[PDB]
C-alpha cells in the first residue's frame, strides 16, 4: 500500500479542486500515475488511511485503480486516465458521439457499480464529474467512498451548500437515509448526464427548488438522444420507494439488452 514519494516524478497538472490537486507523473521513471495531493485540513487523514486498506482490495477494470498512498507526510496514487473528467469529455461536441458510444459509457459505469455493490461498498458521490475517461475511451468510476473523510460540512450534510442535491433521492434529502438505493438514484442521474451531453441536472432550478420538485414527484425528463428504452432504464432509478429501485445487476442486464436491441 505504502509508496515512497521518492519513486515519483511529477510532470503536469491534471486538475485542482476543494480537497486537492492532481498531477500527472511517473512511478520509478517508467509507469504513468495520477498523484492526488490532499490539501492540508480538507480531510480526516488518519480515518482515510485505515480505509485505504479495504479500498486497496477494490479492483475492477471499470474502477479507477488505487496504487497506493504516501502517508509519512499526504498523497493518493491512482491510475492515470488520459481523457480526464467524464463531464468535460461529454461537453466536447467535437466527439460527435453515437448513441451506441453513450450506452457503452453507461455500461462501463454500471459494471463498476455492480462490483462495488457486490462488495457492499457505496460510492456516496456518483456523478459524471467523478468519472474519468482513458486513452481508449473507457469510462471508469473514481473518488468512490472518499466523501466520508471530507471535513467541510457544506459538502457532507444534506442541508450543506456544496452537497450533491441533484444526484440525491428524496429519502437522502429529507432523512439522510443513505443506502445501495441512493447510489442507484445517483446512477440514474449520471445516465441522464451522459445522454444530455453533460447538461446540469434540473438546469433551470436552484438546489432548493430541485429538492422541492423531487419531493412533489417531479423528475428529469427524457434527453433528446435517449431512446424510449434507455429512458425507461434511467427512470427506473428514480422510484419514490427505494425498495422499488433496481440493483446494479438488474441495471447491467437492462443496458446489455438495449445494446443488443440498439435503443
Ligand atoms: O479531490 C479529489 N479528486 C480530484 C481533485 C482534483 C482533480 C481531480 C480530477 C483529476 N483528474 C485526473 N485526470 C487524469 N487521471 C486521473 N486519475 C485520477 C484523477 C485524474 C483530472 C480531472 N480532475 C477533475 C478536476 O478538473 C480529482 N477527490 C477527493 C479527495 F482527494 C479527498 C476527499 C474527497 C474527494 N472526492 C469526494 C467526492 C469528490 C472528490
Amino acid at each position: 500500500w505504502e509508496i515512497d514519494p521518492k519513486d515519483l516524478t511529477f510532470l503536469k497538472e491534471l486538475g485542482t479542486g476543494q480537497f486537492g490537486v492532481v498531477k500527472y507523473g511517473k512511478w520509478r521513471g517508467q509507469y504513468d500515475v495520477a498523484i492526488k495531493m490532499i490539501k492540508e485540513g480538507s480531510m480526516s487523514e488518519d480515518e482515510f488511511i485505515e480505509e485505504a486498506k479495504v479500498m486497496m482490495n477494490l479492483s475492477h477494470e471499470k474502477l479507477v485503480q488505487l496504487y497506493g498512498v504516501c502517508t509519512k507526510q499526504i498523497f493518493i496514487i491512482t491510475e492515470y486516465m488520459a481523457n480526464g473528467c467524464l463531464l468535460n469529455y461529454l461537453r466536447e461536441m467535437r466527439h460527435r458521439f453515437q448513441t451506441q458510444q453513450l450506452l457503452e459509457m453507461c455500461k462501463d459505469v454500471c459494471e463498476a457499480m455492480e462490483y462495488l455493490e457486490s462488495k457492499q461498498f457505496l460510492h456516496r458521490d456518483l456523478a459524471a464529474r467523478n468519472c474519468l475517461v482513458n486513452d481508449q475511451g473507457v469510462v471508469k468510476v473514481s473518488d468512490f467512498g472518499l466523501s466520508r473523510y471530507v471535513l467541510d460540512d457544506e459538502y457532507t450534510s444534506s442541508v450543506g451548500s456544496k452537497f450533491p442535491v441533484r444526484w440525491s433521492p428524496p429519502e437522502v434529502l429529507m432523512y439522510s437515509k443513505f443506502s445501495s438505493k441512493s447510489d442507484i438514484w445517483a446512477f440514474g442521474v449520471l445516465m441522464w448526464e451522459i445522454y444530455s451531453l453533460g447538461k446540469m441536472p434540473y438546469e433551470r432550478f436552484t438546489n432548493s427548488e430541485t429538492a422541492e420538485h423531487i419531493a412533489q414527484g417531479l423528475r428529469l425528463y427524457r434527453p433528446h438522444l435517449a431512446s424510449e428504452k434507455v429512458y425507461t432504464i434511467m427512470y427506473s432509478c428514480w422510484h419514490e420507494k427505494a425498495d422499488e429501485r433496481p440493483t446494479f445487476k438488474i441495471l447491467l442486464s437492462n443496458i446489455l439488452d438495449v445494446m443488443d436491441e440498439e435503443s
